[PDB]
């Protein structure tokens, strides 16, 4: 389909797999069937038709086996929570999604006290985020913690926006996609994916920074891309392409276009702050065992970065 053909990506992109991928999708299947997360129908769909876990495979590169595990399944429960996020919109179950709601915030800060709840898509957060937070110090998860309960409040802002028919203004709609999307959720998982927390310094260095969040906004954009055709008229869902139509009066044609600008332009930057995050990686390296530690970490990381665009572009075309 030429509007979401990308030849830089193919170019210059190279796809990359964990070769854990096999063990991964099997892994899975099984963890969202012991968790009653979805019927048997839907998680063969998911594990065996789509093959999710190739998205995860594709992307945390050099993860342990038990890291990439724990994504995995992560990102299986996130699905399965924006379908539940979705049917309670499409229903109208306020008082379904407001307790929904509530106890993801408290699952999320003690996931042990939640392992076993009676709503099985709360002890699927509970068991992920267990897992989740036995590989790095308790800052790390205290910092997942706090992006995720940011996360949480933004599907909250999208429920009321969806229910009421608003759509948000374009401006209004990047910033709360960068939160519904989990940008810095995925970002924060680089790190248990190349065994090291980094400290502040190094993660908020302005190139480490914009590469992280132009991967992001590749991955979200181009999801968007992809999705807006085929999207439902039109108050009710929320889609860049969308915002444009009801805000700039675009045609579909033209938000089409407008949107895969923005594509292009996230790609070309990131080729671009992607050399100076590399080196800052190898200037990191400063002859010390932690400075070399440190440089690895982050050469890791910003490759990830790379290897979410292709994970996210060849996973939509197959």
């Amino acid at each position: 389909p030429p509007s979401l053909r990308l030849p830089v990506i193919e170019a210059a992109f190279p796809r990359q797999l964990h070769p854990y991928w096999p063990k991964l999708q099997e892994t899975t299947r099984t963890w969202l069937l012991e968790k009653r997360l979805m019927p048997a129908d839907k998680v063969e769909e998911y594990a065996d038709g789509l093959c999710y876990t190739d998205l995860m495979a594709g992307y945390y590169l050099g993860a342990p086996d038990e890291v990439l595990q724990a994504i995995a399944d992560y990102s299986a429960w996130f699905f399965v929570w924006n379908d539940r996020h979705d049917r309670d919109i499409v229903h109208g179950r306020a008082g379904a999604w407001r307790r929904l709601r509530g106890l993801l915030h408290t699952a999320l800060d003690s996931p042990g006290d939640h392992l076993h709840h009676e709503d099985t898509l709360v002890a699927g957060f509970a068991d992920s985020v267990r897992r989740l937070y036995a590989f790095l110090p308790a800052t790390w998860n205290a910092r997942f913690a706090r992006h995720f309960h940011t996360v949480i409040e933004a599907y909250d802002r999208e429920f009321h926006n969806r229910t009421r028919g608003i759509v948000p203004g374009v401006e209004e709609y990047l910033e709360l996609r960068r939160l519904t999307f989990a940008h810095w959720i995925w970002t924060d998982l680089l790190e248990p994916s190349s065994g090291c927390e980094l400290p502040d310094a190094v993660r908020k260095h302005p190139a480490y920074r914009r590469a992280a969040l132009l991967s992001q906004e590749f991955a979200a954009w181009y999801n968007d891309l992809c999705s807006l055709p085929k999207e439902i008229a039109g108050d009710e869902v929320h889609n860049l392409g969308i915002s444009l139509i009801t805000h700039h009066s675009l045609t579909l044609e033209e938000a089409i276009g407008e949107v895969r600008r923005r594509v292009e332009e996230c790609i070309t930057e990131f080729l671009a702050v992607e050399r100076d995050a590399l080196r800052f990686a190898d200037e990191l390296a400063d002859g010390t065992v932690r400075g070399k530690e440190l440089s690895g970490a982050v050469r890791a990381n910003v490759g990830n970065m790379r290897n979410w665009f292709s994970s996210v572009y060849w996973f939509h075309h197959e």
